[PDB]
């Protein structure tokens, strides 16, 4: 396992513009298009994403090009981000696949709001980190995803995910 087969389960794979779990329009693996409430707009981000007329709708090989942007570029707001790096950097190698998942899905701005759990997975209290995690909107609203998440931190190993 590794960062990419963990984000495409968690995320899975949609060739047409859809709606995520927050009513946002998104298309590929978990790329969202836009928050505006407009198919049109979402449409032309569309467009502009990929370099052509795409009528809503993409190719396999088009959503995978989107998501290897979107872990790099996850991956790069993490290292620049002053409050994420030095967690980050402390990490082993599947629990910082854990961080890049929370990134991907709610935003570098986001995670570097979880104050507390990030102090404990600094201090690598990784049982007190999991249950302020889960003290969260995040977890009430998509907990099976969550769970997945909070496991590979707490555990360090691809469990939930096998
Ligand atoms: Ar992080
Ligand atoms: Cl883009
Ligand atoms: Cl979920």
């Amino acid at each position: 396992m590794n960062i990419f087969e963990m984000l495409r389960i968690d995320e899975g794979l949609r060739l047409k513009i859809y709606k995520d779990t927050e009513g946002y329009y998104t298309i590929g693996i978990g790329h969202l298009l836009t928050k505006s409430p407009s198919l049109n707009a979402a449409k032309s981000e569309l467009d502009k994403a990929i370099g052509r007329n795409t009528n809503g709708v993409i190719t396999k090989d088009e959503a995978e090009k989107l998501f290897n942007q979107d872990v790099d570029a996850a991956v790069r707001g993490i290292l620049r981000n002053a409050k994420l790096k030095p967690v980050y950097d402390s990490l082993d190698a599947v629990r910082r696949a854990a961080a890049i998942n929370m990134v991907f899905q709610m935003g570098e701005t986001g995670v570097a709001g979880f104050t507390n759990s990030l102090r404990m997975l600094q201090q690598k209290r990784w049982d007190e980190a999991a249950v302020n995690l889960a003290k969260s909107r995040w977890y009430n609203q998509t907990p099976n995803r969550a769970k997945r998440v909070i496991t590979t931190f707490r555990t360090g190993t691809w469990d939930a995910y096998k």
